[PDB]
């Protein structure tokens, strides 16, 4: 018997991610979990055979559902479009999915004790909270071919006025214009998730912002949130002795590299993609790192491993030479979404095994047991010798056979 | 006699910064250097007295003598405006002259031995060179106060066709849109300098962007620089056997993180801002680094304190109690912009000097005499005591009794 794991909604990715993702299902999860598995093929030849519906049916599968998985894929660009003979360079299908759902990306490295950080005092967690929802990934640009006005106008639906306001009067020559926007209620449910998972983790809040640049966009994202604080937070966060705070993002970025780490770090979706990857790599490793969408219904997740889909590793797998890839981000997608599930369904089984399969993950690698990648962390690319790590494989085996040690363990110290 | 220095245009500031550069002219500069000094107060009240009139009138006289010093500024937001009794929300100084001037603004951590890195792997140095021209410090942002549609035009002079984009159509509730721009001038401008800095540093250059996202805006950027590489200096790039290449912002900020630094960094004007206090910080501390604007004629530049106005510090100074305020990097504003200064008038005496105040000022802080902040780099803010650092005044004497020695002995090396 099984653990009946219910529904989960998974989206297939690209290139290595793509290998090890099948990898994970069949060795970690379906050996000792039965799902209701809505799977959604999001490689770049499926997408590109839908017009990249299949993105669309993925998200509205998620909203259904409540549970989403992904592995990482592909964001086209001209030379991807070569390689496929692409009908169209398809717009990322993260940015496709979190304009959909909403809500806010959790994103916090995953902290494996022989792993060496790159920044000296970081001895806490920093988790960063990144708004999911509009600004850049889902903005509207395009080249200005030549002389001429860009202007950007806004018409309030009763259409009793217009405001123009001017963006540039290129004289000579062209260059680039954009608009883009973010809205209130998301801005709100962004600030509510902030707040929340300050007061869960017992820890600090900081926003941060360009407000004294964009006085009026990022502005409001300060109000917005001193408001919510002051009437609905700030008497929960002084009983906790904890605190929230506006900072301008250039004063965060150093306060966050100077600091112990021990905060919860709410980014606006360009900084929060940007300071994610930073922070991952100031820890140890960039594909060390949970990614989970928490969205504004407070039932809706979706989990992903946010890194690459690995393609130097891809072209060596392809040409039959070796390859050692650090599955640890992928498989963490699959036990936050399964712990997630677990916390809706009041599923003690799945909940245990989810977290169980997290400490097996980090075990094996303290124990000394690890890819090519976290070998080069600890003694150095030049210094790194064939017995000193383990292939694809060969971990993907010696992590199934410490997570079937593991749960051994788990039924055999139950009471009779 | 003093060393005949000859025009250049300094901005006055704000706040504790303000009170430390009246004290680098007082014991640093006007003890050995006769100027032609064109002084502009960009202090918040009289940018308030002048309606900012003065910040214009202070970046035509860079344009006219070619070097300006500037004094860290307040950017005024709400609480400014409500505690200076402003007429305006004024905007950001450095960026009306920015904008005037044009350019690229070249960062660098000033290094001390004795100073540890927060990023072990730092060992050579990495230079920022951050867009100084639009983007989100030229950009239109507004409140949408509820339902309605927010439109982008572009209407060219004389063109093949104007065109109307939908940014969003907001169906229930407000939020923020914004409109931004760059130049195709700007952009070249911005390749050349960054090219040119690399082949005289001897080192890789890297440009950020996100061209995933913003495949017009930000691919307009990496078509720039690539052409411009691929036609005008790939084959220097080769015979000093350095390389360009283009990298994904969230790609680049890990890279960074884990190199050992030794490269230029090609940014855009607001990664160019978030970056430069990231990597300041990495090195050691925000206080330790030098910003030069370079304008595209090869002749303008403009040194400043990139850095903050210190408002703790100065409330500490208010109230009549006792500060410790780093201030090596507005001397390293007067540096740089005196030895620019030097090098148009072929004055090797002010080019002596100017060298000389950086040797002082780097032996000072390797001799373990240093203000309260850098103290607290090397033993940690709750470690550090009254007796490990000097206060304001104590560090701007101990510096000016070391420049008065290394002066002396210079003159005295003299031959016959
Ligand atoms: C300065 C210090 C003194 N005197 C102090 O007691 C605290 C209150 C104060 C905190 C704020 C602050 C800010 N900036 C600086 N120095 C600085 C930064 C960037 C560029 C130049 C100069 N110093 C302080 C100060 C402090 C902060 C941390 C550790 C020690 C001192
Ligand atoms: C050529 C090198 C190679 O031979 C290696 C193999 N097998 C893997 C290699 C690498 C190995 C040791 C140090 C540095 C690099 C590599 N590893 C990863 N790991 C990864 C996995 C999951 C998420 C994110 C990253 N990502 C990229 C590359 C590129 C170079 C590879
Ligand atoms: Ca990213
Ligand atoms: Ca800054």
């Amino acid at each position: 018997k099984k653990i009946s794991g219910g529904s989960v909604v998974e989206m297939q990715g690209d290139e290595m991610t793509r290998i090890i993702w099948e990898l994970i299902k069949e060795k970690l999860i379906f050996p000792y979990v039965e799902l209701d598995l809505h799977s959604y093929d999001l490689g770049i030849e499926n997408r590109d055979a839908t017009n990249d519906q299949v993105t669309k049916d993925a998200a509205e599968a998620i909203k259904k559902h409540n549970v989403g998985v992904k592995c990482a894929t592909i964001t086209p660009d001209e030379k991807r479009v070569e390689e496929f003979k692409l009908k169209q360079m398809w717009k990322s299908p993260n940015g496709t999915i979190r304009n959909i759902l909403g809500g806010t990306v959790f994103r916090e490295a995953i902290i494996c004790k022989n792993i060496p950080r790159l920044v000296s005092g970081w001895v806490k967690p920093i988790i960063i909270g990144r708004h999911a929802y509009g600004d850049q990934y889902r903005a509207t640009d395009f080249v200005v071919p030549g002389p001429g006005k860009v202007e950007i106008t806004y018409t309030p639906s009763d259409g009793t006025q217009k405001v123009t306001y001017l963006v540039h009067n290129f004289e000579e020559g062209g260059g680039v214009a954009m608009g883009m926007y973010n809205q209130d209620k998301s801005i709100e449910d962004f600030a509510h998730s902030s707040f929340q998972m300050a007061l869960s983790k017992g820890w600090p809040l900081y926003l941060s912002t360009k407000n004294t640049i964009l006085k009026k966009y990022d502005g409001r994202f300060k109000d917005i949130f001193q408001e919510i604080y002051d009437k609905q937070y700030k008497s929960q966060f002084e009983a906790q002795k904890i605190w929230y705070e506006h900072r301008l993002i250039d004063d965060m970025v150093a306060q966050a590299m100077k600091s112990e780490g021990g905060f919860i770090w709410a980014c606006k979706n360009y900084d929060g993609d940007v300071q994610s990857d930073s922070v991952a790599q100031g820890y140890g490793s960039l594909g060390m790192m949970t990614s989970v969408l928490v969205c504004p219904d407070g039932k809706t997740v979706e989990a992903e491993a946010a890194h690459g889909t690995v393609t130097r590793h891809y072209r060596m797998y392809q040409k039959g030479q070796e390859t050692s890839t650090n599955p640890i981000a992928s498989i963490f997608a699959w036990t936050r979404g399964l712990a997630h599930r677990a916390k809706l369904d009041n599923n003690k089984e799945l909940a245990f095994f989810a977290n169980a399969l997290e400490e097996v993950s980090i075990e094996t690698i303290e124990a000394g047991f690890m890819t090519k990648d976290l070998a080069a962390c600890i003694k150095g690319l030049p210094n790194v010798q064939r017995s000193d790590y383990l292939n694809t494989f060969e971990f993907m085996d010696k992590l199934g056979e410490n997570l079937k040690i593991k749960l051994a363990q788990a039924k055999l110290s139950l009471e009779h």
